[PDB]
DNA sequence: CGACTAATTAGTCG
DNA sequence: CGACTAATTAGTCG
């Protein structure tokens, strides 16, 4: 077991096992509390940071619309 | 002290 | 060469 590739793949690497519980909340609520976000990533082999980008990228698109305009 | 948000950044796609 | 998406990352409240 040794590393090979080292690049920031812009597309969260999700797996079927992970998607099973990940999609669960997506079909439940679009807002996760402290005792929610920090729990899903603790239930299995995950990290709170990874579960954050998932939501960030979704809101990032909204920040491009809900802002100030010019001219 | 850590998570959450959001901006910076990085990199492949167009 | 541009653009957009996303990990990176730091600030601030919990």
């Amino acid at each position: 077991s040794a590393p090979g590739g080292k690049s920031r793949r812009r597309r969260t690497a999700f797996t079927s096992e992970q998607l099973l519980e990940l999609e669960k909340e997506f079909h439940c609520k679009k807002y996760l509390s402290l005792t929610e976000r920090s729990q899903i990533a603790h239930a299995l082999k995950l990290s709170e940071v990874q579960v954050k980008i998932w939501f960030q990228n979704r809101r990032a698109k909204w920040k491009r619309i809900k802002a100030g305009n010019v001219s």
